[PDB]
């Protein structure tokens, strides 16, 4: 099982300037719950976005995708292809934009947090991948985050 998990603005933006233009503690808890214990695969830029004092993310096999043969990610595995990372029973691809696009053919689940923030797409933004007709989607109710933004959770599945 390979799943993708991301939070997006309604526009599809997931990242800007190498970081994220919101922070929802409820989304962080959801992300932690879904990925805990499992493999997490991230692009090198997403690894770079984590403060050194917080990485590797606890309780998970942290894997970083990079073209750099000597790139060192202390506390993680660095691999040069996504296929190398898929050896565990449950694998979550945790971003960013480039790696979601690369992982989508292997994926059967997408766990999406939609953040009700009006954020037009700008050049250089990382975006959520486009899900074609093979994906079945299940939507939760809109909720209020303590950060003031509404959010809702989608669960997309396909065989
Ligand atoms: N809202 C959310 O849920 C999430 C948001 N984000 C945001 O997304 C943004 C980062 O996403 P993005 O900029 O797309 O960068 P990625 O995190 O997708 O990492 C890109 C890097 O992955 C490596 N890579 C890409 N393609 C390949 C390949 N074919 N083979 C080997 N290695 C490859 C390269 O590493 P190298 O250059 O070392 O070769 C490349 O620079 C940030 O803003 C981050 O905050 C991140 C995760 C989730
Ligand atoms: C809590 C933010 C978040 N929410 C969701 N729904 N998915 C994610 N993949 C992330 C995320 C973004 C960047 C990093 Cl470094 C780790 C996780
Ligand atoms: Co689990």
């Amino acid at each position: 099982m390979v799943g993708l998990i991301w939070a997006q603005a309604t526009s599809g933006v997931i990242g800007r300037g190498g970081d994220i233009p919101w922070r929802l503690p409820e989304d962080q808890a959801h992300f932690r719950e879904i990925t805990m214990g499992h493999t997490i695969v991230m692009g090198r830029r997403t690894w770079d976005s984590l403060p050194a004092k917080v990485r590797p993310l606890p309780g998970r096999r942290n894997v970083v995708l990079s073209r750099q043969a000597d790139f060192m990610a202390s506390g993680a595995e660095v691999v040069g292809s996504l296929e190398e990372a898929l050896t565990s029973p449950e694998t979550w691809v945790i971003g960013g934009g480039q790696v979601y696009a690369l992982a989508l053919p292997y994926a059967t689940r997408c766990e999406v947090t939609e953040v009700d923030i009006g954020l037009p797409r700008e050049a250089g933004d990382a975006l959520a991948p486009v899900l074609d007709e093979t994906w079945r989607g299940e939507t939760g109710e809109w909720r209020f985050s303590r950060s003031g933004l509404r959010y809702r959770l989608y669960s997309y599945h396909r065989s």
